């Protein structure tokens, strides 16, 4: 039977509503309340006491920044992996959020898990997958597919009838998602792509005709693939992302404006902010061009779109993941060294670097590689004598 | 006996002293100068006259823009590929030069062909692979492999030496490549990745703090994968560029500070300017997006890197190449439609996007989906239950 | 109101059920019945009547072994493709029987197409995604998804009480799918990989036991990549593929017993019978080994993984197999000429090839290409002075 | 100067009277002979006795057969790699003769070693990356690529005039490599494809028709990809290898007569016997079909290609291929289990199989996976209605 179960609570009304109805349809259960700090800058007391007053038996909180950026975001900035050459994959979070709430639920011997993802997006694949490789034997809730609510005033309605206090203000305009490495805008006007951005959207970047007039220089220091200092000094993982996305994006760097192809129905038309993602990638991809052969290089570009899918897909916990980290983090043990960038109206515009590990440093010799280089499609030629490419 | 040789003669100090040094070197032999417009903007009837002043019997002069756009470059937008996803590819015009320069020796009975790459790059390896791919009976003559020039200097003595005009003016502190498509800067201060660029490097763009303050909106019509309209106005592939290239350039759109491997040598810094291209390459990025699977995407995108790499080395007469090359045509039978693009202080921003060909537009469902899709996972951690990843 | 239904019909018990299960589902709904030759040599005008007795209104036999062989086994040989490396791809069948279900049901003007594949394999996947393919709008039925009829002693108790006969024959110890390209055989003991392959699975193929003593010489002529003569004789593909599965499947070629990965589900083990695949596959492979370049050979078979997928997974009709196809026909128009081979025991053994487009024909050219060849690794080895492998 | 040479000595004509060679052109320089005992099965005491008498001031004889099955062959078996779907890669042994050939040049103090590889084939290319990227610094002599000689016939008359022994038995009819994992053939009568394989040329593989009329039961216990046991005795890998060589030579397996792609030349046509090889990855491909994942096993056999082309290329000392590496050990982790295998008249039988982590063991959830799975087809098809495949 059903007595316990833990629930990833978001401190929206959907979440605090599913508190009363989980309660409802799994009679007399208790639930737990699990809350992830992932730099999404709430007030998560605030989150804390209303999961409580909603009825919860006990809310966790748990800062999750730190860990986010280096066993997340760290191997995502080694892969330089983009969902289909644009998207900077911020949903990585949700492995995380589902590995925190399994960690309590097996600390609090539940009985079962729940997740407020909605029944119509790529989000539900992406816990439930992670639900089921780090605890198959947790038996899954997701109320958005069983509840007969499905609207907002639906939710309203319901919020009234139990309990649940509603928020004065709105849902914001978008649905949005945001921690330390992105924020995501969809929904509303932006389903149309043959619509531009509207000026209400952004939220920690400047727009580009509002950026200072003067360039402002970073210097970033990465050690095995990973920025460890930030204008000659140490800093934390988050510490140095904060820094950076500040700096970003006052510059107003790092906007996508794009239109993507779900797992879970068709295309999604999103607007992404990630100022410091950008300029890291920047800095990681110039280093990787200094430190890596050309072999290892192709090599480790080919499989930046598998590791792309794999994360997009929610298929963090796998081995298949375990492998293509492996082979990275090889790859990775000389990126180490100093990447000047300036930051300039949207432009991330390189300003030197310098490596210990840098590859870069007869004429009789070419004929002989060009001689052999091109001797097939000599013998090929003059086999189709006279014929057309 | 060599009665007859055939140059790729651009009119600079080495084409010109290769002229009296292929008579001297083949007793009783013909040099004839071919001449290609790429879009470099030169004067055309000075190197013509020079050449036949060098001792060219000939000097013949073809205006080749069109075909390259056509042939070449249009290819080239459909594919998306970016050598190393950095690298725009103006070489690909190695093998048009070379391909006119076989087309002119078979009409003129010529017994071998010349050109005047150094015996350093990797120029030598794109022509000489072009002409066996070609006509693989016509002998190749590259002088910078056989005589006893070793500097600019040297190759100054031997031109005054032979009447071959060498005007006082300073050696250019860059090593130039320049067509309708891109401008190329390699050599000198450049050669030091540590180093920033030198504010004397761009020709055709504009450093951003020099932009306009008020944005540039242009519309894009694209038609199976290629442009055919801007702003509304039917323009030929040459036009069309030459008008994006002047707008975008004036936005400082589209300047590439980057190390990449060469094929012969190790790795080289250049920097890059190809402001239509970069231009080009977002919208039909955008319009791939909205047009095609996310299958036929993600398998097209797997190979832009193959056609890349088979550009970047010369390889464009192979039958490797056809054959991506009918792949290609397929995936843009559909990229069809229109592009809004606004220009801004180096920045493309996306200002919407439309096709007729769009593919933008059940909660049960979704369960199946999930539960089937994470089956593997399920079974997997019940197998190796208390395991990590 | 669906009046009319159109229902692949094989003539086994489960798809004659079917007839009147739709029909009393469906009230005043009529039942098209569409029957497929493939080369399952079974009596189809005994199907056609079985499936008029069962109340029918009209029962199609479509002859279509011509076109499965060179509209889906002939670019499959082309393509080279094996699943996972081990499968034959029978399963290519599906898309053409729901491609001849979907023509008969527009020509009919049905509201509806039914098959009756169960709800546990890949074959709903294939049928299913088929028809979407090429009929959107029509509504699909499939009863092995919503009836109450759960086993096979059931679906005969139904059958009896509706007319239909089900004559004492006792249950096949194996499921099996049979056309002109193979037989498969899975279920039953074959569950289980740990036991070995029973004596009584195979069909069309001898065991190496009894196989001749004396080896048999085929000589096959190859035309862009398919065969169009056995033995010096020009045989239509139906009749190549009718003889060789004969000769091959008398020495015991080509069977494989295999675990694979399904799309829906796990894994499944099973035996497959393709003796004329196996032949022909070899044969092609030499052809390929001998007729194309390197380059076109590395990257076609980088591509046969792709191309078994897709196949494997049902996606025939899509856009990204369209553009696969155009790929390896270009890759194909060279592969042209004659392969000799010897069948003994299970064997298919070399005995000489050669092509009209056969690619097959200095110290210092060496030298220089071992230098620039082995220049990144040299480099790399003094940056990382004394550092292991 | 060059006062001492390390010379990889095989005790064949031409490398005995490079002996004499590299003392004549490297003035008063000393020539150390390095021999590995790889498995050829040769008399390494005449041939350490031969190197003495042609000159050599030292001779070494190194039995590297358990550190090429344990550092070289066991990565192979992991890799399943298979260069062009074909050849075993028995040249494997090549990196490891140039790194013995190095450790001992380190040890003695010499400045240059030297190989006898002929200018003609890839052997040359693979001993100097290998060289280069272990000891950069190590100058290395090809007398192939140097001297004069280009005859058997002129090898003997120099043979004759320095002093060095030329055996009686004549050079076998085809040039031949041979080692614990393969026996190479090439060259005579077989550079001829058209040319079906004479009966002279195996030499460790009976005939097809000349194997027991009863089949042999073999039963392989593998850890982490790698063999342990076979017919449930412990056995090091030397002497399972060799077990296993006998055991399926005896039953006719592991014949493969292939052209090839060289990447120093055109094409080559070759035989290759590895009976143990054939036999091992059999039950390795078996193994993995049973212990990973679906997505792991496909993107595992997408790089055996690439795994291939980097043994064939002579690139094993590389960061690409230890990034390959650490990828393939990962996926490697739980291909652990037995597999019972039939061996007989040439075909290896598949009899079972199982793992301790094995993972081979709803309606409604099949119809939600369907409609997803193919829900992009269904709205292109709508999108491009009447459109054909």
């Amino acid at each position: 039977v059903i007595k316990k179960i833990a629930l990833a609570y978001s401190g929206g009304l959907d979440t605090s509503i599913m508190i009363p109805w989980l309660k409802e349809h799994y009679e007399h259960a208790e639930v737990i309340a699990v809350i992830c700090d992932l730099g999404q800058q709430e007030d998560l007391d605030a989150i804390k006491n209303k999961a409580l007053k909603s009825g919860a038996s006990k809310a966790y909180v748990v800062d999750v920044k730190n860990e986010f950026a280096t066993q997340y975001l760290w191997p995502l900035v080694k892969s330089g992996a983009l969902y289909e050459d644009q998207y900077i994959l911020g949903t990585i979070s949700r492995p995380l959020i589902a590995q925190k709430l399994v960690e309590i639920a097996l600390t609090e011997q539940v009985n079962a898990v729940a997740h407020g993802a909605t029944g119509k997006g790529n989000d539900q694949v992406r816990f439930e997958y992670s639900i089921k490789a780090l605890a198959p034997q947790l038996e899954i809730i997701a109320p958005w597919r069983t509840w007969d609510i499905k609207s907002r005033q639906e939710a309203i309605v319901y919020a009234k009838a139990h309990g649940i206090e509603v928020p004065v203000t709105p849902k914001a305009p978008y649905s949005r998602d945001h921690n330390i490495w992105y924020i995501s805008h969809e929904g509303g006007v932006l389903e149309d792509p043959s619509q531009e951005m509207p000026n209400d959207v952004l939220l920690m970047t400047a727009p580009v005709s509002q950026t200072p007039d003067e360039e402002e220089v970073v210097v970033l220091d990465f050690k095995k693939g990973v920025p460890v200092a930030l204008n000659g000094q140490e800093l934390s993982p988050v510490d140095l992302l904060n820094s950076l996305n500040q700096k970003a994006g006052q510059h107003g760097i790092g906007v996508a404006d794009i239109v993507e192809n779900r797992l879970v129905g068709m295309k999604i038309r999103g607007i992404y902010e990630a100022p410091a993602a950008a300029v890291l990638y920047k800095a990681h991809k110039l280093l990787e061009s200094l430190c890596l052969t050309r072999s290892t290089l192709h090599l480790k570009q080919s499989l930046q779109q598998t590791y792309a899918n794999l994360v997009y897909e929610g298929r963090w916990f796998s081995q298949t993941k375990q492998a293509l980290d492996a082979f990275i983090d090889v790859t990775q043990q000389h990126v180490t060294g100093c990447v000047k960038l300036k930051l300039f109206k949207g432009n991330i515009i390189p300003a030197g670097m310098h490596s210990p590990y840098s590859l870069h440093h007869n004429q009789k010799d070419a004929e002989g590689f060009i001689n052999l280089f091109s001797l097939s499609a000599k013998i090929y030629s003059q086999v189709h004598q006279g014929g057309n490419y």
